């Protein structure tokens, strides 16, 4: 009882008809024995091995929720024997819904399938068709329940493996204006759990189109999400935004006076309010990264530009003075990179932070 | 009636009653009614006769002194020529100055014959030279100091003309930027008026050379009292204004200096934090401008460093200030061209209002 394919069978069958919670270690070894004694999986020990388990699932499994977890458990150690990559992928896409539909009722379930999903990703390694079929679900999903968990944890770890994918499929649902809110909401929390390479949004027309949503949207809930998630994104490419100023700038003056005057999202009369509460938070990262352009945006952008001046000065007197204008020329702040060297993102938003008085 | 005035002159110089009695005060009246003309002849015999009552009778007696100044006072009006009251009143000073303590009401009554003097009819030098050489040497000291501030209300631009004389020695330089403080401080007039006169550059030049962190630091707060009053007015200073703070700012690293005191001056200026403020609160964007790039201001080698590292040197101890102020409303509004040329700033503007919008900037 070392190894033998025909003891695989046997060893799975006899745990899936009385699964215990976490399998034995005498199982472990049946497993480990196999996966050592067959080397050459795409040969046809993977194929054999895929038949056996679409066989344990369809006739044991599929039809009881109870043993779900003990499946996905089995499931992981034998995932280096299934051969095929793309075989691994049919058996988490098979997975994802029966998951999804019991993951609130079955202890431990959404816990073995999220494991599961960052064993693969973090194994030798185009997610496009991956994070479509989360997103699609999570967009429709619209306390925390483990069903929602799932789906935000997996969108998270796959968003971690590829960034520049995970905005470039968010992008289509923020061009469609009925998951322009969730999408904007998914992306504040894609940039809070701290992924890396944020600065490839700027090879994705997911930024653009977040600066369209500042431009044209008329809802104070949508563009205050849209502001949200541009003040956490800035940060992570300051030395990039230079060519943006002037619509950064833009943006801020139209919300600055958002009580006066694409697929847009309308006003809803019932919840949007009469000004952008992220506003006096957009003020910071603009005065913070680009002071000198900023305030000269403010002297020089008529009557309303005298408006703009007196609706800014509630925001001057929370802030100190920039170290910049003991630097810098309007020039030099937008051409001499070496601020942005130095420091990273969470050094970046705390030296902003350290100019706020109030 | 000339002569009934004399008589009673006589009578209460020996028999006086702490107020002058009933009949001199009658007589006094009527003599000032029929002389219309007292510089023609009145005002003359007028004095002869107040001197040889002053040397025969007054002048060693103590308690007919200040006697003797309320009839001053009373005749004033009839001694003619205004150089007749300043010679009493230069020849009064010193016996009313050495009895002010110790003869009641002597002090008071010389002051309101000071104060007489200054309300009617109306440079005034002579007078505060001979009250500032005293002052430089307690009701005595209050006689002297409410008469230099009496006189100096009166006479703002020849308080420091008189004043500039003594700032420029050196053993004189601490009382008289403190004189200078208190006056700026009683609140006078015109106040604009120094820059027309040669001690705003002394209150310069003392910041740029003297060595003593005592001198320097009153001179600074001189100069922070003073600003308030004539910023616009400032802008062809700016450069020397800005050098001085670059050096208040390393005070741990012809013109009489004061030398540095080893008994009591520190290694910083106190007020330094209250200069960078009100530089910061009259011209922001010019000031910034300096510790940005004082290579503009500085003669210097360009292919040398130390004009470099001079800069970031300034630059890091100008940190803490900065972290202290708010941004200033010309960085909405200004240029650093238009900041010196744009004087609508001022026009409305009175000392106590700039000082306080200044103060608007300060986190504290």
């Amino acid at each position: 009882s070392s190894g033998s394919s025909r003891d695989l069978f046997r060893a799975l069958n006899s745990f899936i008809q009385t699964p215990t919670l976490p399998p034995p270690a005498d199982l472990d070894a049946i497993i480990s024995s196999y996966l050592e004694r067959h080397d050459k999986p795409e040969e046809g020990s993977g194929d054999r091995l895929n038949d056996e388990l679409l066989a344990i699932w369809d006739k044991a499994v599929q039809d009881h929720p109870e043993k779900y977890a003990a499946f996905v458990a089995v499931l992981r150690q034998l995932r280096p024997g299934l051969g095929a990559p793309a075989r691994t992928f049919q058996w988490w896409d098979k997975l994802l819904d029966p998951v999804l539909d019991n993951a609130t009722r079955e202890k431990g379930l959404a816990r073995s399938f999220m494991d599961f999903t960052l064993e693969i990703l973090s194994s030798s390694e185009g997610f496009i068709p991956w994070l479509n079929r989360l997103l699609v679900r999570w967009m429709e999903l619209r306390s925390t329940d483990l069903k929602e968990q799932v789906l935000t944890d997996a969108l998270l770890a796959f968003g971690k493996k590829d960034p520049k994918g995970f905005m470039n499929a968010l992008n289509a649902f923020v061009l469609r204006r009925e998951h322009r809110n969730s999408a904007f909401s998914l992306l504040c929390a894609f940039v809070n759990s701290g992924p890396p390479h944020l600065y490839l949004i700027l090879q994705t027309p997911l930024f653009g189109n977040i600066l369209q949503s500042l431009q044209k949207d008329e809802s104070t809930f949508t563009v205050n999400l849209a502001l949200i998630a541009l003040v956490m994104l800035l940060p992570f490419f300051p030395g990039d935004i230079v060519p943006y100023l002037p619509t950064l700038f833009n943006i801020y003056a139209r919300l600055l006076f958002w009580d006066r005057d694409w697929d847009k999202v309308l006003l809803d009369p019932d919840y949007d309010g009469h000004s952008v509460p992220y506003l006096p938070e957009y003020f910071t990262i603009l005065y913070g990264l680009y002071p000198i352009n900023f305030v000269d945006y403010i002297r020089k952008p008529d009557v309303h530009a005298a408006e703009i001046r007196e609706r800014s000065e509630r925001f001057r007197k929370q802030h100190l003075l920039h170290p910049n204008f003991y630097e810098y020329t309007i020039e030099t702040e937008k051409t001499n990179i070496t601020r942005w060297l130095k420091s990273e993102a969470d050094e970046i938003i705390a030296d902003c932070m350290a100019l706020v008085v109030d």
